[PDB]
């Protein structure tokens, strides 16, 4: 088999990156179609447009309705065509960025993504999560190409609610364990082959960076301020975790996250918070040693990530609900079959319940 | 002298093992005489019979009265003869399994033992503990042959009361210390010679597995569920501890257990719980270092095993009762004379009292 | 998803074990059919018969023609039937012992094997290598049952040519690496399921024992004498390696050994010598680190095992011959498909040639 | 300079040693003059006499008035002469044993000392502490010869009040630090020269034994019972500490002990308890590292030895009283001048006050 | 079950110790009977007499005939009686010192031993090796009492042939291994009981001192000069090894030494040289790890001690001669039965031959 790794063409990160990226963007296209929701358009949109203008780039800004749907994509494409813009910029959260990727794909245009929050590792991926207009999940669009640019303005990201950065560390904490499980399993990644050592090494660096820098970063983020620990964690959360999942692989943790979406009590939790618990379930599943379980429990408690079912809103009917979560986890096509051993709905149910009891004892010690 | 190790022919372990063992059983005999108490016959008996039938094996199931006595053996043998069954299956607890071994021995038939609980290391041994009909101990029957098969259905074992699995870890915790004491003493085992390195290595693996996996297993067992930590502990409790005691040796811990049976206050405690304290007494007896005493104390407290006389129901008249326990420990034929130094009833009394004080201080720290 | 481990009922080892095993044999049967070639019958046959007689066991000794063939089995069975003997004893090398196993299987009788040489790990297995009368390989007979007894007289084994004990260490050196490769691959063993920790632990102990004791044992064996290092190595070579391969698994090393039997220049080499080189090829195949390659190279050179193609008699036409060896290694049903990654005839050819170059450089340093 | 080490001829230790030492005593003399106070004469005197009689040794037992004075020595000598006894046995505490040494010295007779308590390291020394009849210290008599026998019956010693054994560990804890300070200083010992490595090594073993065995011993002593930890601590307290101080050297700790005898508030404390604090003062004096101070503080707190002035009864007028203790410590002839650096009454005052503050903080943490 | 340690009253060591010991000797007796051979009487006798005279001690010097025989003892006693001397001094080698001990024993007098060579650990022991007038071994006289003084003049010892100091290190190298083997075996020592930790600790210090200081000392001894490495080795060779063997125990090494005295080819070797090889045989016998065998081989080669039979003069008829040496080693009453396992003449033969092969390979590497 071939080893494959993919990457966005360029990844930029630092103070004022949203006003400094024009130099590199100029070489991608002579004009850009910029999208954002109204909140983000007023916060960072006006600065981005002024900066792109200062490098002699023609722009048309347009409002995003808040959902990454096929209808919304086609509506914005129609406006893009009318103006004849040669690139696409997305500014804001996950749904905005994913819509910018789709527009770039269908129009064969270069894509710039400018996350204003560091809460997922989606920004670097050649992936969009497609929703209906009502907000229910529909499908995944996997693209041949990653975004041409990823721009992380850490002055803007620092001022976002601390909870979002913590959810980002929860999403990133899973990367080493799922990557390493795919590596041991010889499981294919989204890149299309086995893992390179490069991708797996960055998966591991992600994890060591969270342990080294996670707490120093969270406190800087709490204050609303930019330190080099936050810079390291933003890179961990975005570039290291992003290359890690796409080119090394997903496994149990993210399958269990998808299993938990069937319970409405978990809908108040962010993507990465559920993944943090799912990682803990994966550790019990692959029988990681106790001091490894304790470092992850210790990390999660310290930063504010859920280590028990109760912290995820599941308080009643546990046996039946976890059985249902376990079945949906092991559904055909799910990433849990990338584990290097046999997984059954019984053994995922087992892992989730034991993980919960490990987290209860830990919080009560 | 010769080095000797003995083993059951085959040891099977996993989910649904009680319905999957027919493939291997078919080669031992064309028909089987299956025994169990009424509780166990309804819980796991009907599945075992259906599974054996599916591999074309003729069966007659018969009720076990609950005591491993000579009278009960002879009653069941008489029924076995009437049906002409070519093998014996025991399903259930210690007394049921030991009766199946005796029947197999006296009739020269192959034996299958199917423990539904993982609370002792007896299942693999060529040993039966014989009782009177009233329930008083009578003698030990040591056989030339181990059971031909040992089948551990971990889905059934997981659902047993957690206390039984913990008592099993208490019985297993003694194996390394008594094995190693017989090895140092050059003391003969039940196998009939000195210890092989194989048997001693498995004795040590038993101990390291308890420390590594014991807590993760207990919580899975608490939830009623099967994890790979429980699988490791069930193997530790059954195969590793079983080969360990029979082919490496018993020593102080089990002699002290036998010493404690003279006190009626200890009759509510299970075999392995008393052995856990007896192991602690052996550590003080052989003067193991403090951090070794602390790892065992720490293990016992954490899982729920007695580290003090009070936790074993001995609250009054301590000096006189421990003196009597000390005398009965050093009785002729007891395994404490396998220690690599001189033991007297005074020095066992000493060890028990000091161990108690070590456990009090530990629980109060 | 069952874990399985199998074992011979009893394994005996020490000085004069061939004259002391009657105590345990008496409980298996009241009479024994003893087989050996003429060389072995005069060396150790007369002592074995006198010892069995001293424990009141009836015997008939019969001559073995030197080949483990279906014809030879049926000839000896016919004589066994005429005398009405209730057990089978084999004394001597691999072909004698394997014929005793077959006789025991087809007649449903207990089996005692008494290896006079410690050159393979076959003695404990439920396996016979069947040959034609001319000496060409025909098939494998895998039995449900292991030998009931394995008796290792280390006074007799010590006096055998040193080369045979060294070939035994070469066969045993492969056990950890193939076991561990099956464990990582989740590959089924001859026992019939996944590996227990017991079997894998003994596989590892085999390897550590060779490194610790291998040189001290070889020199004792050179002198013709019994030390406790030789006792440890005889156990490593027989019990530890035997449980290791049968219940943990075979993989690349033994498949490559089978690949080399197509070259007539290798026919002068013993089983375990070819396995030692095959293990080296497996290390390059699974990309073990250099320090691990160097410990194995260092061990092999020191004891006298081949680390280069030239030491195995392959001097000319290397590219074509190794290509043919590589194809036969990857034949359907071979144990190389138990590796935890994709193996092709190209990558086995690659590994063998690189291993050869590693061994040349090592010998010339 | 010469290196010198001295020792008692024989040191005996174990259960029932006071009734088993007759075999060795028989070779020293054909008759013995035995002394003890009335309490000790009834407790252990009658057994000792019966045991000496059983090895055919003539005896006269005589009462000791309780003080090691010149008057008492001369009174007992006069009675010894009247009976014509050829040896001397002392049974009991320090003052009894020291009087037996003096009698042996002045009469040129062999000496046996039988400590019934393990609270000082005096028993092995060629030293007697001479008092007036009223109980005030008078002088030291240093002898050319050590006791010919030292007999430690650990069954009798175990039953003594726990506080005495703890005071013995306090006296012994000083041995390594004062020995090592004399070794570094090249200071002469009572043996008469520099330290041998033997004596210094035993000084160090004393210290490591207290840390390893001190707590296990104290609890056995609390219960009134004999374990091998108590045996190790009795040897540490008596033989290891005894050879340590006499043949390696005393230094600051014991000088400070002598300094504290000027304060009447300290008269309720035993010799070794004051030495334990004096050792702590020596650590601050020689500027031992913090983790060394913490291991000694930790040891002292755990066993029950004073780490503060208040625990020694000094609660008021601290500055003036410690100044007076500091002057008396640095008096001409004191062992503090064996330190490897300049000591002044100011720097001993300093050390004592800082040590006190280290002990307060430690107890309050 | 008593622990016993014995010692000489005082041990002196340093430059000019033979002229400085009078201070301590004066307190033992008012006059001394001094013995030495003519060589030693002229070398160091005249200085010793002048020094004893300077402390006002009356002396009569008398010539020693060179053999420690009953006849020689009785001849010198008769002269001692005529002069009425109150003590005994021996100056010179082993036979002189042992005769001084016997004279002191039979006359009930104090003993001073002044070894002019550091080649054995006999000087401190309560032991004399008795010979016939012709020089054949007769018996051992074990005394109740050790020498009252042991005086080591390191200026005199330094000038002795280097070979003698090296033989002393060979005798001392065995002490830890035989002591530790008696400790593990719970074997009684010459002191009369089990080992104290003191005696075993000094046994170990002996061994660590040889490895640390042995080479630096040998070169100083080669030059004829006194360094502190030589002082450490003289103490190791005399005090540490002496307390080690007498109060901890002898085992295989010294039994094998006694076994080798039956071969006339070994009569040119000194006591300790044969013990060095015997220690190597003990390592193979107890199966010490390879790295430990290599440190001892490395030490022996470096200093000049035999590691092969050929270096001990055994070149021909090896099998038969080593068999005879093996039988005489295992004779009833020999110290090899203090090993913690079964020893047979076959397994000592085995160990000696394998040790030889280990030493050949080592010298040829
Ligand atoms: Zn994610
Ligand atoms: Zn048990
Ligand atoms: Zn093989
Ligand atoms: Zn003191
Ligand atoms: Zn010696």
């Amino acid at each position: 088999m071939l080893k494959v790794i993919q990457s966005p063409g360029k990844y930029l990160q630092g103070p004022d990156a949203s006003t400094l990226f024009g130099a590199y963007a100029k070489n991608l296209a002579e004009s850009f179609f910029v999208i954002a929701d109204d909140f983000v358009m007023k916060l960072a949109g006006d600065k981005v447009l002024n900066g792109l203008h200062s490098h002699d780039i023609s722009l048309h800004a347009e409002r995003f309705n808040g959902e990454c749907s096929h209808v919304e994509i086609r509506r914005l494409i129609a406006i893009l065509k009318q103006h004849g813009c040669r690139g696409v910029v997305g500014v804001g959260g996950g749904k905005t960025l994913d819509t910018a990727k789709a527009i770039g794909y269908y129009q064969k245009l270069p894509v710039v993504v400018i996350p204003t929050i560091a809460s997922t590792d989606a920004p670097t991926s050649a992936l969009s999560v497609i929703y209906t207009e009502a907000g229910e999940f529909e499908e995944y669009l996997i693209y041949p190409k990653n975004p041409d640019m990823v721009v992380m303005d850490t002055a803007i990201i620092a001022k976002a609610p601390v909870r979002l950065l913590v959810s980002g560390m929860g999403d990133a904490l899973s990367t080493w364990f799922e990557a390493k499980a795919c590596y041991d399993a010889r499981a294919t990644s989204m890149a299309g082959g086995q893992s390179t050592e490069a991708a797996l090494s960055l998966a591991r660096l992600c994890y060591d960076t969270l342990l080294a820098e996670g707490e120093k970063a969270r406190l800087a983020a709490q204050a609303g301020v930019v330190t080099d620990a936050l810079e390291r964690i933003i890179e961990a959360n975005t570039y290291l975790s992003g290359i890690g999942f796409e080119s090394s692989g997903l496994a149990a943790a993210h399958a269990i996250h998808n299993g938990f979406t069937i319970l409405e009590e978990c809908h108040h939790l962010y993507h990465g918070e559920k993944v943090a618990f799912g990682t803990l379930a994966q550790l019990v599943l692959q029988n990681s040693p106790m001091e490894e379980i304790e470092t992850v429990l210790g990390f999660c408690e310290k930063v504010g990530l859920p280590v028990t079912l109760a912290q995820m809103g599941v308080k009643e009917g546990i046996d039946d609900k976890i059985a249902a979560v376990a079945k949906a986890t092991c559904a055909e096509g799910e990433t849990i079959h990338n584990m290097p051993f046999a997984v059954t709905p019984e053994q995922v149910h087992a892992a989730i319940l034991t993980a919960d009891l490990l987290g209860q004892q830990w919080l009560a010690r």
